[PDB]
């Protein structure tokens, strides 16, 4: 079974440097690629890039450019992200993903199949618009509840979906418009083409309390929804 563990929370001054960690076990590591991730309170997702851990070769968001570097060493199964000239802006939770299998030689999904675990850093001394609608809604058990997501742009159903707990596990539910992801409950479906894309919930379940993102991988880099919080 696919694992990924991240290592503790940490408290750092600003304008000072820090390292952290994702260590692999269970799969072969330098198969697939690692992606990096940023979340601030009460926010969407951000991508910060990934590496190749066969190649070396790694992608940066330029936003990120000068704050972060990212390595990996095949023998220890680990891959690693530095971070620079820290300030409270860079206090957030930060996440590792494994890239999924591709669709086809060249061509890949950009979707994030398994997840670590999420660590802390408290600091104290055009790109692709992505529309989700509503931004919270209430249902009670057994209904039927749909969630919609537009983007700026024709995407060519290159569209993901995610959930997220509140103790912060993140899973893969859907991957290329209508796709089940391993072990994914049927009663999830999703649908859409060129910007204007859907989820559907049927008989729902207490398990599925939980806020839903979506997010496009057509160009680089990907971007992702606020979110829709669904509650009882």
């Amino acid at each position: 079974q696919v694992q990924l563990q991240q290592s503790g929370a940490e408290l750092a001054k600003p304008g000072a440097s820090m390292k952290m960690s994702c260590r692999a076990s269970g799969y072969s590591f330098t198969s697939y690629w690692i992606h990096w991730l940023k979340q601030r309170p009460d926010q969407g997702l951000e991508w910060i890039g990934y590496i190749d851990p066969a190649t070396a070769y790694t992608e940066s968001n330029q936003k990120f450019k000068d704050k972060a570097i990212l390595t990996a060493d095949r023998s220890s199964n680990t891959a690693f992200m530095y971070l620079n000239s820290l300030t409270s802006e860079d206090s957030a939770v930060y996440y590792c993903a494994r890239e999924s299998p591709r669709l086809r030689r060249g061509i890949y999904y950009y979707a994030m199949d398994y997840w670590g675990q999420g660590t802390t850093v408290t600091v104290s001394s055009v790109d692709i618009q992505m529309t989700q609608t509503p931004s919270s809604l209430s249902a009670s058990l057994g209904d039927r509840v749909t969630i919609s997501c537009r983007a700026s742009q024709d995407i060519s159903n290159y569209l993901n979906w995610y959930q997220q707990k509140p103790d912060g596990t993140v899973k893969l539910l859907i991957y290329y418009t209508s796709r089940l992801h391993s072990g994914v409950p049927s009663r999830f479906s999703g649908s859409g083409s060129g910007t204007d894309y859907s989820l559907t919930i049927s008989n729902l379940e207490q398990e599925d309390i939980a806020t839903y993102f979506c997010q496009q991988g057509n160009t680089l880099p990907p971007t992702f929804g606020a979110g829709t919080k669904l509650e009882l």
